């Protein structure tokens, strides 16, 4: 490994995962692991925290302490925290992969500034698969969009509280925009009672909520005689981790900047 | 020697065209009549040529009494309102029905319920084998896993279907609900839009896809943490419901009165 | 209608009956000929009754030269051996060709490859739009996720298909393989039976289901730990390949010589 | 109080089984075992199964801990499992086997051992699958005769036996509901020009890829329609809790070999 990461909030589920990714992903090294001061788990050799442990890395909780230890900060904690780690990384030119999510207009507008000073990367979804699908969608909608019926089906564990999934909507948008139309115009979220006929050109959504489903999404292009279905299935929350690590590694060669998975994955030339 | 005659309501519709050739190609049945609305640009059209199988001699017409002696069993796969009269009339004159129309409001359901008093009806939400079998397997599952799992039903049908969810879906819902001493009206969820809460435990949700030429795909899902069971039926051609409805008509041979369904016909009132 | 006459190999088969009505009903195309096996119980019959309705001016037979002036493009959807014969014919006789037959051994594949020298052939493993698009999307996916994910291909077809896996599956295999600078022959795994080891990395496996009337279902799977992408195509009716092949024959028209596939036809090579 | 021996504690089922037992009131982590010189033969069975610590440690000997458990939970490989039998028999020990891939002979040995000891031998320890297994008999009963039957299963990249033992169990369920024996009509591979699917058959398709815990599909195909029954396992924990409660429930029986069905009480519809 020729580069060091910095899994913030190292002790949580995200962090843990993130640590695993750190190990596995060929080409990255675990330079650091942070955690809330005074948390009992301060001190354990990171690796140990997530399965296999040999790491010469001990979970600290001092930003400035580890200043030396990494090459790029991988932040997936709550906002404020994130905001702060950011000013640091900017002040020190450290580089970050912002998995964190939920900023206000001045948060995103904050991350904007930081950009010139340093190489940030910022995505709403660190899944390679997903980001890819999202692209493939444009392609399909392009060719078959016009004449086929488009439906989007998603399913998530019983606890999710927003319908449909934000990813579904993203899919909706991808398609909608590849067809010069706006999702607000042709979205159909419910089909109940005497509906009538599937209106030409509308996109429909079906939402399943059950069990521990991490996340299953299906894009459907239906014609008479054939249909194409593009589907993504997330088995563990690792998916995103793998995304961020790859993302992180990607940054290995830049000074300033603001990106997302398209850039990383190199998808506009796809 | 011979055999029964069948009235085929709304012979123009996609089910009509299926039903007709169905009756034609099958033993024990003679295409009694064919019917249609008044605006139909096809009254008087020859039955079989309408459905490809050449001229027959039967002609679509908009009148019950006009052909009232041309059949024994009335096969209805139109729309509720329509079916209602077919219902009424068939009573007075007393001819056995076979209804496959869906989307009945609780009241209509009652009328059918009433009419069965003197005439015999085979009212089913689906006329395939698979579905009926499934309908049963569901009771079994719900029995064991019903209590603790999350139950969802997903169905998909071609772009032209106008009632949501499929009458079959609802039949599945009912099968489950009743195997769990509860009534579907209580725990059904048809729409999930905007920030809803957590899945109010106990419910049985529905997801409806409408697209293309999908004949019919239905899935019953019993989800737990760690595992889920999915029972799924897929109809590849409308001919399956046709053969289903005809043989039902057939089953009605010698039946004086009452309400039955596919499970009765195929006889699956518990395996 | 206008112009182009089409020879329809093995007019008896399910693809024949589709192809025929396809050509009939489709503008710019005339049912040139119809063909069949050496002792088919179908010889001497008029194409339009077998598949379709309404007797016409074309009757089937077992000879190339017997109708050698009755068409321009030869549409083949028979079996390799058969198809091979035809190929010589159409070549020595400057006729265009549109092949959708599957299951060619690497040698036959060379002959087609050869013949393309003077005549124009449209050789594809699938004649639907969807599949062709998919085929492309695959390159894209394999590009990004090919390297680290496990790739598996699953296909299912009605009980009568006789070549495994589907020629389409193989085509998908190839699409992927070549997008990853590797050759399918190197990493294909067709069977998984009994004890066997850890899935050898970089291998493209195939699972083949054969059952019922399945027109055609194909799935491309890119599996990683934590997520998997599945691209799937489902053909509900044979008509899609028919319209595909007809359009092809209309396209071939003019090309003095050439070797192409549906991607060239549909013009997708730059998507 | 039912102490449990956990064979092959390193394996993915081991790590699950372990925390499973720890987590459960009533069973106590009896022992932990492993293979001749395991890269980690020894240490705290706790650390093994996720972060933290427990009194226990693991070893390569039956007798070395022979008094440390009551029920032996085996989820290793056939060969291994074989030995643990007679031992788990002679020394009168209740076993619960979830290992798969047994040749007809081994299956007999288990069959034999049940004479004096109690075994719960199942190819799958989840509820779903077991129920399914039943529903299958029902379906095959009605539609078995005329439809085409195919079984498709998919599992993570590491599985080494094809097809899944669960698949075969499904195969069997069906076969026997139709008075026929799977050996007669099983088709495992479809490669090259092969004629029309042979009418009586049950075929299998095997997918091996990624981290797939386990997906199984039973398909009854007719012309015009098809019924698909499908089970999906999202986490190995389900089989774990399954095996533990097996063992647990197995306490007290004099002897006999048993399937997850009996435990679950489903044999009666
Ligand atoms: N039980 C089963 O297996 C199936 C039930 N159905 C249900 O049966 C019905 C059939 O729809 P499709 O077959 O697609 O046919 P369709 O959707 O093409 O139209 C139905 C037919 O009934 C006629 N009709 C319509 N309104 C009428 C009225 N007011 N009075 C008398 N006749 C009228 C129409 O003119 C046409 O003949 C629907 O309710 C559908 O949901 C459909 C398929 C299968
Ligand atoms: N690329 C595509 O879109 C598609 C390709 N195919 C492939 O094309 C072929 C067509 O399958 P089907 O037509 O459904 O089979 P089929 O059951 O219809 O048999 C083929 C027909 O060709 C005739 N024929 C048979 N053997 C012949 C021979 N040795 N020489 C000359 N003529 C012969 C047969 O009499 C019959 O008419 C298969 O290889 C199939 O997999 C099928 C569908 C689509
Ligand atoms: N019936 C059910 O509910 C389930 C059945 N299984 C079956 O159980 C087996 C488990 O394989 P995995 O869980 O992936 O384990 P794995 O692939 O992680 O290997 C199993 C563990 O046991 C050890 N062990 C291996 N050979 C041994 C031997 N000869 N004697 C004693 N110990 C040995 C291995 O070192 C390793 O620690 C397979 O045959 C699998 O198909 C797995 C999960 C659930
Ligand atoms: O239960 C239903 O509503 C149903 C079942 C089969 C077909 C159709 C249909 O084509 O509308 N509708
Ligand atoms: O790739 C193939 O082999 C193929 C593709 C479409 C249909 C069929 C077929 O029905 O045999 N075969
Ligand atoms: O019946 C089986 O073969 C089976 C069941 C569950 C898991 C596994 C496995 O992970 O190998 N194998
Ligand atoms: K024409
Ligand atoms: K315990």
């Amino acid at each position: 490994a020729n580069i060091r990461v910095a899994i913030a909030g190292a002790g949580g589920r995200m962090g843990r995962q993130l640590i695993q990714a750190a190990l596995a992903l060929e080409g990255v090294q675990l330079g650091a692991a942070l955690e809330r001061e005074g948390s009992s788990l301060l001190g354990s050799d990171a690796g140990e925290l997530a399965g296999a442990g040999k790491t010469g890395v001990t979970v600290q909780s001092s930003l400035d302490a580890v200043k030396d230890d990494f090459d790029v900060f991988i932040d997936f904690t709550r906002p404020e925290g994130t905001l702060n780690h950011l000013a640091f990384c900017r002040q020190h030119g450290k580089g970050m992969v912002i998995g964190t999510t939920g900023f206000d207009e001045a948060g995103k507008q904050a991350i904007r500034d930081a950009a010139a000073d340093i190489a940030i990367v910022f995505a709403a979804n660190f899944s390679v698969g997903v980001n890819v699908m999202l692209k493939l969608l444009e392609k399909a909608a392009k060719v078959m969009g016009d004449y086929t019926d488009i439906e989007i089906i998603e399913a998530h564990h019983r606890h999710k509280v927003d319908a449909p999934s934000g990813t579904a909507l993203a899919m909706g948008e991808a398609i909608a925009h590849a067809l010069d139309k706006d999702l607000k115009d042709c979205a159909v979220y419910s089909r109940e009672g005497h509906t009538g006929e599937r209106v030409p050109g509308t996109i429909g959504f079906a939402t399943v909520r059950a069990g521990d489903i991490v996340g299953e999404h299906t894009a459907m292009f239906a014609d008479i005689g054939e249909r194409l279905e593009i589907t993504h299935k997330a088995s563990s929350r690792m998916t995103f981790a793998n995304g961020a690590v790859r993302s992180a590694l990607w940054l290995s060669g830049k000074e300033s900047g603001l990106f997302d998975m398209r850039d990383v994955l190199d998808l506009n030339n796809l």
